[PDB]
């Protein structure tokens, strides 16, 4: 009765840093990668024979030895390349998921014009993509997730927070006029891998940003289904959005003991609880790929 | 064609100390509560009217009025009570998950016996819980998960890996003896919940240990099944146990540079990268319960 | 023969937010705050009499009270007021150290023009400050140390290490071309407090930042002192400057053993262990002030 | 006028694991080490010459050929040997200063008795040593702190703060029983190295954990005073003590708004801000030895 299930292994975490330097305008490419191979491994895990499994240490090797063979330009196409080597390598696997973050480096800036080789983190959030792929031949399949972590953002006032249900627990009090802070975590699905993946990017992240700041909130809710649903419209080849945001509560600080007024401008940054609002907007005319989100975010 | 998908919403990270203290001899509960709601939520979205929206505020004042007049035992039950309690109080909703950490404390020894109310951490993993309800009346269905994260353990010898697949790109050698140490993340779903969960979990903590201690290792795959396979076997409530084990490379150090020899001495424990083995044991005759799992460890 | 020592107390990392709004364009001061009172606190720790002991939660409640009523301009000047304000009203208390961080924060770009309301974390380094003020009237002395802190800055060449001093136990290779990177941590001394504090912040920064990219380094020893010594000729006001960095390690990986050559292109990037270089640079011609770094970073 | 001032450089967060294994029963220590040497390594800094600077990258080498060579038992023992090798290494070198972090592994139970190989972190604090050579031959200064950190401990009664003083921005109530949680950081100095390390260290821990549950307390200044205070009555080869304690605020609920009371029991447990309480006890007989902490903690 007692059987292997689902099972996936790999290297996680491998940083790789890549110069350009073909000349002396050096360009950098930082980034944290994760492999996991998933196919018939079941001996390896019942009797312990190993003879399906490729080193996760050989794993780390494949990433540094293709980020030169093979370059690292749009972190997509690097997670592309590096499933499909693993499942010409790898035969008793019959996919491969990679996970990719990059953390984005600007030049210095040296009398008004950024320095040949010398960069200062950017530190505005960090692009990822999750991409799975399945099979060989005219067999294979794709699936390619991009998204943004750690986007910290936040609008001073245009949020409100009122006609919700009451609760003999509740003693929030409505609000027209509040602070919403978060740091935004999102995924996207691509519907082929005929994408501009940094044209892309930049303009899904340029409306998610401009949805957050322009759209009057009433609820965090509300503003992620603005900001989710814009980009669904502007990309047509995106087949849906995810979206997780803390509410991380500023709280507006009774300052009346102190002989003060306070007209919304001292607040208390509290670190937790927060609020967790979570949204998935989604074409409803394509068909669903739940391939492409297994295991992420994690495997348990 | 563009419409809202899965969605959730409530307060994360909301941090309960309860202490009991009928007698001198004072107990300690030390929680963190996630509360999330699914249902019907969409004009939330879509609309911004909040009239089905109870606030993730009354949701964290719940857990401390529950707290309270429920009590906190085992951490399952509290669970399973704010879960029923909201599906209560927010008829917009389907269903609650509720994911609780428990953090042990041990009492100060002071010459010999344990102090009446003074306590240090234990320090040795987290207990965990995942329930998910759904539902009223007749047609209420309920799952719990419980698990184990940030159990560090590690064995210096009795284990083994050779008879891998070998790439053009691996250099790693084969050996028959080596460190294997992991930080252990794990969860397991019950049958039922008639369980004792106290008496339950402490067995399982017990067989994971025991068999990662004792299972001469093959590779972390085969120590990992035999580990979750043990749990199955002792204990029949539990429908299957997924784990997630990192490899956390303790590398011999050369030190024939320095003229002297290293015979499973003196190791560099390295932080990154490091093998990520992932894998589930189930019972192949009972069925799946999905509903358990959705939205762990997140939702996107 | 057991006595009292040195002793200090208040309250550690009050996260406050100030919100200017007296037009539609908000302006925030994001800030951590930390207090700290020196003086006669004996018998608070040897007797338990708290009569001279002025809460640690109402020094949190001073700093958002002063938040309204002074305002938050530079860090420097909010610091500066607390530790008097702290002095007048605390009798037993000799000194008082402010420490001050501050996150900055972009407008969020929309369509070119940064938004009245919508922010981004700037995300590249905090600005700090460490004010001490001691005794009262025309007994009053201040010092101010401003500083950068976690700023993340790599070279890609004009980095070399050679010429040094060998030992049996060195395994590391002469080079001329190498990475150097680092998250510099820094603090500087200010002469007096007649200074434009954002001005000379701003100056300083950029002088740190041109003198890392452009000094080719033979050592990040040589490459701090350059950009000490630099700022310290750029600004007569500041007595001396303390740095700290890290030598975080981007390995050359080899490939050879896949049949690829590195030309510095392909790097490990390594968390731990990492080289910590620690450097000051001073005005010879002036006193110190030990009493401004006392319990700098931290009390033991 | 522009000079370099106090420098010192080395290798930071060496992980070290060694494995004791001439019988089946394997003993580990695992470390974490810090190299810091001071000297004449003023052309380094200002003209680039690398002469007298031995690499860090060699520091991390010794480390690891001195675990063997030498062995690692007691971390001061450790720590001294390292200092005075570098000394006799880098003949630019003045001094050298050495800490080290130990983590505590406890055996597996296996049905009663502890296994052989098989190891579960204790995580229950940080063992800690900072070890300052100066010197050679008769000239040789040596001195060493040891001490515990991040040491969770909690109180849920015998704590009142009452008394205090007052303020016009005072919001606390006084009160005669609270929760008193904190996470102890320490460091004490020893007179000599002819000290029973080991020993000693477990007197230390005990004392200070006995202190802090029996000792009824007025205010953390009083209990950190108590606590320290008995160590040097207790071990007259300690010449001071340093603590550093946070008051992590475990605030009582208000359930009145639930209709229920609180006596005590619901707590919610506070991120930040936090007190930060801090207290140097010391034997007024003996000298003291500002060379045994210059840069702990850091260097700025």
């Amino acid at each position: 009765a007692i059987v292997l299930g689902r099972n996936q292994y790999g290297k996680a975490e491998v940083r790789v840093f890549r110069v350009y330097r073909d000349t002396p305008r050096h360009e950098v490419r930082d980034l944290n990668v994760w492999t996991a191979l998933r196919g018939d491994f079941t001996d390896a895990h019942v009797t312990g024979d190993q003879s399906h499994v490729l080193p996760t240490d050989t794993q780390k090797n494949t990433v540094y030895a293709l980020a030169k063979k093979e370059g690292i330009r749009a972190i997509e196409d690097f997670a592309l390349t590096l499933g499909d080597h693993f499942l010409r390598q790898v035969p008793a696997a019959t996919g491969a998921r990679i996970a990719i973050e990059e953390y984005a480096w600007d030049r210095i800036d040296v009398d008004g014009t950024g320095h040949d080789h010398g960069f200062v983190r950017r530190g505005q959030g960090t692009r990822t993509t999750v991409v799975t792929v399945e099979g060989r031949g005219d067999e294979r399949r794709a699936w390619v997730l991009s998204g943004i972590s750690d986007l910290i953002i936040a609008k001073t006032t245009g949020s409100e927070f009122h006609g919700f249900l009451k609760d003999e627990y509740t003693t929030l009090e409505e609000t027209h006029d509040r602070i919403l802070a978060t740091s935004l975590h999102t995924r996207w699905r691509y519907l082929t891998t005929d994408v501009d993946w940094d044209k892309t990017f930049a303009s899904v992240r340029s409306i998610l940003l401009r949805q957050f700041a322009t759209v009057h909130s009433l609820a965090l809710q509300q503003t992620l289904y603005a900001m989710g649903s814009a980009v669904l419209e502007a990309h047509p080849e995106i087949a849906e959005i995810r979206l997780s945001a803390p509410n991380k509560h500023h709280f507006l600080v009774d300052l009346q003991p102190f002989g003060l007024d306070n007209p919304g401008e001292v607040f208390y940054a509290s670190d937790r609880p927060y609020g967790l609002i979570e949204a998935s907007v989604v074409r409803d005319d394509v068909p669903e790929a739940p391939e492409a989100w297994l295991a992420t975010p994690g495997f348990c």
